């Protein structure tokens, strides 16, 4: 992997692996989206950011403040075959004092040909407390030297998908998969669950039948608080539709706290 | 990734990933097992094997014949790290009419030193009935030509840890984690449960003061039956002891024994 020539993006070549891969012998989007994270960490490593904690600054680090996820949305036109070369570059961009942006473009390493693209939302949290906050002066200072000035956008659309409010779904679901539960692999390297593990459990409650005659071509999912290693989650699908789009929730099992919302979009084979 | 020069084995170069290390910022054993697989089917690959079944020759497909796990075995001296590249070289061998071996050995690329090594038994089973009677003359003559003739071994060692043979655990079990199921996620390309979500479920009933104070030495796992997409499966460990475990894979309901399993962990 590498820096652009300007130093305001970073592109990574992969090699699709043989457990990657679905029953169509392609990646599935789980492994799109480790791939985009591995990308976002290699991306923050080449510009100077610490083993300690994923882009964040010396003054975030001097503040307990790390950046989370509030938003990931994904869009895939041709996921790549086994064995095939994907070619990913991304960029960061400040959004004012509501927090920051990273976007990808996947293409096809041999055509040239985009085959995806995803955008995400951070927001930044302190680490202890739990407790959001708008982005000060230099926090805003210290990393607008590794973004792009003029505004760069894998989804400019003046009306896209990927900014589109997700409403809450009401009982009952249409689908459910029930009692869904962390193991050791589903956590990251701070013992915390994976993101790509959430996205895994919002697509349990989609039919296998959906699954083995669609293609998933639109994801979005909302990140509103973390599931524990001892919690356990129920996952809530309803269709709301040659396309078929979906409604999506994840909850505790107890309760019923809402850990995630979502929508997914799928064409027929 | 590439054949080695006599053509009887096969290389490949691997940079350890984020998400693919735990918290000491090390590959954890399931990276590493996933790893071996890789390399495993990039080998077969590349001494013309189809891509419709792992290594089977055309004779098996013909019979609808594959092979199938019945024993991992893998012994890690150093995890590497997060960015490191790990060298990986794997081969494999006829055991007579029994079955087939591959075998592996891991080494940091930048050393040259061997951080670990792994082997493992295949059976071969009627892909339509599970039916494990295996047979050698065409089968055999049609792979040996891709096996060096002479036996190498990543195991040699006489009475070595690979082929011991592992006990059923007792009830009751003195730690366990019950109701594991599979998700889309762990299944391969076939649908099938992948070999390396039941060392995963295994380690699962590990007590976690083990895991934060331990590293992982040895692990030693037998494959009895597959766990299907909808089954549930419970995860059971006794300590027989260095830190020694004795480790049971078993259905929820009915209690059929699915793996049993040692690891041994060395202290930090
Ligand atoms: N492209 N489809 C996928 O990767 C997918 C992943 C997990 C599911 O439960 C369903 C579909
Ligand atoms: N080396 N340790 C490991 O990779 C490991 C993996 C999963 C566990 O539940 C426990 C330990």
């Amino acid at each position: 992997g590498s820096l652009t020539e300007d130093g305001l993006s970073y592109k990574e070549k992969f090699v699709v692996r043989s457990y990657e891969v679905g029953s169509n012998k392609t990646a599935t989007v789980e492994t799109i989206a480790n791939l985009l994270q591995e990308v976002g960490c290699n991306h923050a490593q080449s510009v100077g950011f610490s083993t300690d904690g994923f882009a964040t600054t010396t003054t975030m680090r001097k503040l307990h403040l790390i950046w989370v996820t509030a938003r990931m949305h994904i869009e895939i036109y041709k996921y790549p075959a086994w064995g095939d070369v994907v070619e990913i570059e991304t960029w960061c961009q400040s959004e004012g004092r509501i927090g920051t942006r990273r976007d990808w473009i996947l293409k096809d390493s041999v055509t040239g040909e985009v085959t995806g693209r995803a955008t995400s939302k951070w927001v930044m949290m302190n680490q202890d407390t739990r407790r959001l906050q708008k982005v000060s002066d230099d926090v805003r200072d210290e990393y607008l030297v590794f973004c792009p000035q003029e505004p760069r956008l894998a989804f400019p659309e003046e009306n896209n998908r990927s900014l589109k409010k997700i409403p809450k779904l009401e009982d009952p679901a249409q689908y459910s998969m029930i009692g869904l539960k962390p193991r050791r692999a589903d956590l990251d390297m701070n013992q915390h669950v994976n993101n790509v593990t959430y996205i895994g459990w919002v697509l349990e409650s989609i039919p296998q039948e959906i699954v083995d005659t669609h293609e998933l071509q639109v994801i979005t999912l909302d990140y509103r608080r973390e599931c524990q290693q001892d919690d356990v989650v129920d996952s809530l699908t309803t269709t709301t539709s040659n396309d078929s789009q979906f409604l999506h929730l994840l909850r505790l099992s107890g309760d019923g706290q809402e850990i995630n919302r979502g929508t997914t979009l799928w064409r027929k084979k």
